[PDB]
C-alpha cells in the first residue's frame, strides 16, 4: 500500500507535482494528500496513529507542515490539530514537536536569546527586545521610536512603529483590550531586510527592499535580490536550526541599518514564506528532504 | 419588611447615607445593599425574582446601576449579571433593558444617528463618525488627524489620535489584535468638553478643560464650570433620554471647536461619571429618583 | 436605479426567485443580493448608510435576516455586522433592533417571563427555568431529570439531560470552562414539539416527533405534521411578536408531555428554521412581506 | 548580595522555613520571595534577566514552580508569565522549558505515548485513550462506561464518567461550548490510585482510596498509604522524567482494577500535589534540590 503524505498548506500550489516519481526507499509509492488546516479534523489513538477527515478519510504516515498553526490577527487557531498529529505519533517535517513550540513568537525568541548569550552580539546581533506578559508593566521605552508587537501574529499584523510616549501609552490600552502579551524593541532605520534560509543542507540569502514605501518590508510590493552566503550568515541559520530538537527547514531575518549594522529580529520554521526567484526550487528541495526522511523510517 | 435596594457601584461612597429617612410611600423602610459587580452573583427564576449573593444572600426589590457593566480595556464583563437581574423581573434605574442595550457604544451611537437623521445637524450636531465591524475595511480616513475608538471601553482607553495615513495603517494592524469593532471620526481642535446631564427632572450643563495638557479632556486634572442650560442643550439630552424605552439618568457630551462649533461625541446612562462641584447633590437627586420609582411598586 | 435588497442567509436557496416581478410601490425594480454572514463586511456612516463588500461592493437599501447572527458552539459571531447595518440606518425584516436583542437566549427569555407574568400559566405555559450568570451559583436542581443549556447556541448544541446530582456537579465544571452562562429547567417527557409560527399575518402550527429516538426532537430525522391553529396558539405567538418593538417573523415552541400539558421552551425570530411541507410557501410569504415593507418607505 | 529565589505557589506554606540556614555553596545567603501567579508581573529583557513586581520589585536569580500555570476550569492562565521567566534566561525547578510544555495535558500525554511505544504495555501500561482536537469527530466510544476529559483542567474538573452512547451524545454537545479539545478512555473499576513520585533522587509510592465514595479518588477525603517502591514503578517514573529535557520533580499516576491490572492515566511535574504523611519532608527535599541547582550558578 502507498505511504500517505499529508501536506498541510494554504499556498496556491499542487504539492503532488514535486513528489512525482519519488518512492519510499526507492520502492513504495507515495500518495500525496494536501489540505489547509481549516479543512482538516482527526481522532488520534494511544494504540497508534490518526484518522484524518479532509473536507474523505485516511490514516497519514508522514506530515509536511507548510502552514502557520496559529495566527491571532486572522482568528485562526490550529494548535490542537498539531497536538493531535503528535499524539498519533506522526513523523513530520519539521517535527511536530518543533512546530508546536513555534506557535508562540516570544517563546521562540527566548531560544534566540540563548544563542545570543552563547555567541555574543558580534556573531549573533539579536535586537535588544523587551517582553511584557501583559499590558500592566508597560509604561515607556528607553528609546523612541520603538516597534511594539502584540501577541502571535504574522504578515505585519499586530505591529506598530511608536514615535513617542503619549502614543505608547495609548497603544498599551490596545494591548489590554487584546488580552495578550507584547514586545518592544528599537525601530531600526533599515535599508532592507536580510533573510537567510536553510532547507536541509541547502542555503540561500536574500535582501528585500520595500518598493511600496513600507517599514514592514515583507508587506506589499518588494524587490528581492539573492546575495552571497557567508560564514557569518551560515552561523546565524545553523545556530537557529538547533532549537526544539532540530529544525529541518528554517530562516532567520535581520534588518540592516543605514549605519551598516544588522539586527536579527525573527526566526521561522517549516511554515516560512517562500521568497524570491527560486520558490519552485525550494518546494522541490523540501519534497526531496521529505522523501529522504520517509526512507529513514522502518 | 423593608424593601431592599441593591446599588451596584464601584465608587467610594456610602449610598446608604442618601436614603436614610426615606421611606417607600412614607411607610415602608428601605434597606440599602451596595456592592460592585465583581462582588455579586445570583440565580434568577421564571417563578419570579433573583437571589443575590454578595461577597450575605438576599432577594432585591429594586436596582440602581451606577457601574459600567462592560469594560473591554479593564477585562471586565458583567453583562450576564445584567441579563440575570432582568430575567428576575427587577425594576431599576436606569431600566435594566436600557442598561443592557448601553453595553455597546456603537449600538448606542446608532440611536444617536436616528436622532441626528430626525433633528438635523443644526439642532443635533453629531460628529461624522464611521463604524467598522472589524479591521478589514479600515484603509484610510477622509480627514486627518482622526480619532480611532476601539471596541467598548471607557476613561480614554482605546482612543487614539492618528496624525496621518501611514500611522493609520499601523493602528489598523493592532486593531485587528483586539478582535473587535472600531470607529473613526475627525479630530476636533477643542477648547473644552460640554456635558449636559439629566437626573429625573434635574438638568445641568458643565464645560470641562484639561489643565494637564490632554486632548482627552475627561482624563487627568480638569477645570469644571457649570454653565446655563439652554433650549439647545435641553433638546440634545431630552432627545437622547427617549432611547431604549426611556432613560431616567443620562448625559450627552460634545466637544467645542476653537471656531465655535459643537460636535456631539457620546451619550451616557445611569453609570455616567458624576462631575463638577455638585456630585453630592447629584447622588441625592438620584436617591430621590429611586425612591419615587420604588414607591410605584406593590 | 433598483432598490437593493440584501438577504443574509446560509440556506441552500436562491432568494431572487421569490422576488421575481415584485417592484417597490409597483414601480421600482428590486435587485436581490444574497450572502451568508461569513461572506460580508461593511463600513457604516453617520452621514447615512453602509457600503457592503461581498466575497463586489454596494449600498443596500433593505435587509432580510434569515441567518443566526451568533452561534457560540459553531464559533460564529456576526453581532458587529448587525450593529453596522443598524448604524447605517437600514430598514429590515425583522428590524435590526430586534435581531440584535435576539442574540442572547436568556435575554429573549426574560421577555417571555414578562408575557408569562402578564397572561398566567394557563394562557402561557412557560417552562419554569432558572438562570445562572456563571457556573458559581450552580449547585443542584429541585427536580431531576433537568435540562441544562449553556450559552447562546442552536440546533441542540450546548444542551444536556442531566439525571442526577453527581452528573450535575460535573456539568457545572464544563459551564466554568466555557466561561458562559447557563439555564436549568425540568426535563419534560414529551411526545412531540409544537411550533406556532407567524409570518406577517400568516399563521401555521406543526407537531414534530423524533423518528431517530432523540429527546432533542429538532435534531435528526423527524416526522412533521401540520395541525389546526387555535386561539390558544394564536395568543402565544401574537404575544411573543410584540417584543423588541415588534417581530414581523417569529415562532414559539412548546413541548407536550405524555400527561397532556404543554410547556413553552423557546421563541425564534426572522432566522427561525423553516419546517414541514410549506417551506417554499413560507419563503414566498416572507418575500411578500419584505416588498410590502419596502413600499411603505419614502 | 544574597541570591534571590522566587517560589511560585498557591499553597498555604511558608517556603522560607525550608531554606533557612541553606547557603549557595555554603557561602552566599538565599533570599526567598514567595507569591502565587496572580500576584506577579514582570518585564524580561534580551540583555538579561527579569524585573519582577510582586503585589515589591526585584530581579530573581532562580525560580521554583509549584503552582499550575494554566487551569481552564478556574479561568487561570499564567502561561505568559512562564514565557517571560524563560525569556529572561532564568534557571528553575522544574526547568521553565518543561513547565511551559506541561501546560497542555494532551501534549504531555503524547510523550507518555512515546514511552509506551518504546517500552510496551507490560512495562508501561498506558490507558488506551483517544484524543479529539474539538467536538466534531466525537461520535461514540468502543467501550462504555467511558471517562471524557475536557481541555486542560485540574482537581477533577471537566472529567465526566459517561455510562452510554445516548449520554455521550449530549456530553459531545456541551464539549463544543468549551471550544477546546477532549479525550476519551475506558472507565476502570479501580480499587485505588497508585502514584509514584520523584523529587531529585528521592522516590515514593502511595496508594490512595476515596473514603467519600468518589471515582475521582484525588477529590474529597481519601486514605493514603505509602507502599514499597519496585523496579516496575521506578521504570515508570524514570522514563517519564526524561521528557522535555529532563524533569527534576515529577509523578506518574495509575488506577488499579479490581482484577489486578494497572493503567497509567497521568504524569505531573513540579506543580504536583504533595500527598500522604510526608508532605513536609517532600518540601524539604525540594528545597535541598533547589539549593544544589542554585549552587551550580556563577
Ligand atoms: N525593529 C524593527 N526595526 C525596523 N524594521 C522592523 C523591525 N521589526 C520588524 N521590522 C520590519 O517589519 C517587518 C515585519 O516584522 P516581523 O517582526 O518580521 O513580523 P511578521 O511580518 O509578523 N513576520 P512573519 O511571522 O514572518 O509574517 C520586518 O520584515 C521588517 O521589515
Ligand atoms: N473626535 C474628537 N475630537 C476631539 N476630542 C475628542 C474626540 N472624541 C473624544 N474626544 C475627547 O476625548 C475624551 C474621551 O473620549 P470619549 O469618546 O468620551 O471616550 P471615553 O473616555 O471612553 N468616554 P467614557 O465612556 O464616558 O469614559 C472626550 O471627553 C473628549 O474630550
Ligand atoms: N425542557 C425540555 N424538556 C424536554 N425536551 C426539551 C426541553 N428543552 C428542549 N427540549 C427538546 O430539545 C430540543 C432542542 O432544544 P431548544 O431549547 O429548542 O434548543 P435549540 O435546538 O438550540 N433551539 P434553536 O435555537 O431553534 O436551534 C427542543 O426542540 C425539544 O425537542
Ligand atoms: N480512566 C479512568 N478510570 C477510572 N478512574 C479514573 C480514570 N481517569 C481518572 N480516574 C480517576 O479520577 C481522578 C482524576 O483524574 P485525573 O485524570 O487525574 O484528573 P485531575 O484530577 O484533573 N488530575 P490533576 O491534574 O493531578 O489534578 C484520578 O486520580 C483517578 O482516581
Ligand atoms: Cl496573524
Ligand atoms: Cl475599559
Ligand atoms: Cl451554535
Ligand atoms: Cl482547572
Amino acid at each position: 500500500r502507498p505511504r500517505i503524505l499529508l501536506v498541510i498548506d494554504d499556498a496556491h500550489t499542487d504539492w503532488s507535482k514535486y513528489f512525482h516519481g519519488k518512492k519510499v526507499n526507492g520502492e513504495i509509492e507515495i500518495r500525496v494528500e494536501q489540505a489547509e488546516f481549516s479543512e482538516l479534523n482527526l481522532a488520534a489513538y494511544v494504540t497508534g496513529g490518526c484518522m484524518v477527515d479532509m473536507q474523505r478519510s485516511f490514516k497519514p504516515d508522514f506530515i509536511l507542515v507548510r502552514q502557520h498553526a496559529y495566527s491571532m490577527a486572522l482568528g485562526e487557531d490550529y494548535r490542537s490539530l498539531v497536538i493531535g498529529l503528535q499524539y498519533g505519533g506522526l513523523p513530520a517535517v519539521n517535527s511536530l514537536y518543533s512546530v508546536y513550540n513555534f506557535c508562540s513568537k516570544p517563546w521562540v525568541f527566548s531560544q534566540l536569546i540563548k544563542i545570543f548569550h552563547s555567541l555574543g552580539p558580534e556573531k549573533f546581533p539579536l535586537v535588544e527586545q523587551t517582553f511584557f506578559p501583559n499590558h500592566k508593566p508597560m509604561v515607556t521605552a528607553p528609546h523612541f521610536p520603538v516597534v511594539v508587537k502584540l501577541g502571535h501574529a504574522h504578515a505585519g499584523m499586530g505591529k506598530i512603529k511608536v514615535e513617542n510616549q503619549l502614543d505608547f501609552q495609548d497603544i498599551t490600552s490596545v494591548v489590554a483590550m487584546a488580552k495578550t502579551y507584547a514586545t518592544t524593541e528599537a525601530f531600526i532605520d533599515s535599508k532592507y531586510d536580510i533573510r537567510i534560509q536553510k532547507i536541509g543542507s541547502n542555503y540561500k540569502a536574500y535582501m528585500r527592499t520595500s518598493i511600496s514605501g513600507n517599514w514592514k518590508a515583507n508587506t506589499g510590493s518588494a524587490m528581492l535580490e539573492q546575495v552571497a552566503m557567508t560564514e557569518r550568515y551560515r552561523l546565524w541559520v545553523d545556530s537557529c536550526s538547533e532549537m526544539f530538537g532540530g529544525l529541518d527547514i528554517c530562516a532567520v531575518k535581520a534588518v540592516h541599518s543605514k549605519d551598516g549594522r544588522d539586527y536579527i529580529i525573527e526566526v521561522m520554521d517549516s511554515s516560512m514564506p517562500l521568497i524570491g526567484e527560486h520558490v519552485e526550487e525550494d518546494r522541490q528541495l523540501m519534497a526531496d528532504l521529505v522523501v529522504s526522511k520517509m526512507s529513514q523510517l522502518p
